């Protein structure tokens, strides 16, 4: 779905940058970012990533709502759900 080569890759902040670059990298291969495609949508992967926002929103079970894949923003919800603390 318009894998191709997303000529958005360019981050805000360098925590996007960093998190986009190793997973565009080791599972995309393609060369997508922040302008949608089959991470940041609802496609929970099976790495360990995906099992912890799974838990860290108490079972999402089909899609990934607020809480790190589903929401164009990593950082927004780096300061918001990941800030953990």
């Amino acid at each position: 779905m318009g894998v191709t080569e997303a000529q958005y890759v360019a981050p805000t902040n360098a925590v996007e940058s960093k998190l986009a670059e190793i997973w565009e990298r080791v599972l995309g291969v393609s060369g997508i970012g922040i302008l949608d495609n089959f991470f940041q949508i609802g496609g929970h992967s099976l790495k360990a990533m995906a099992v912890a926002a799974q838990v860290h929103r108490e079972y999402q079970v089909e899609l990934p709502l607020k809480v790190l894949f589903a929401q164009p923003t990593i950082k927004a919800l780096a300061q918001y759900v990941a800030t953990r603390s």
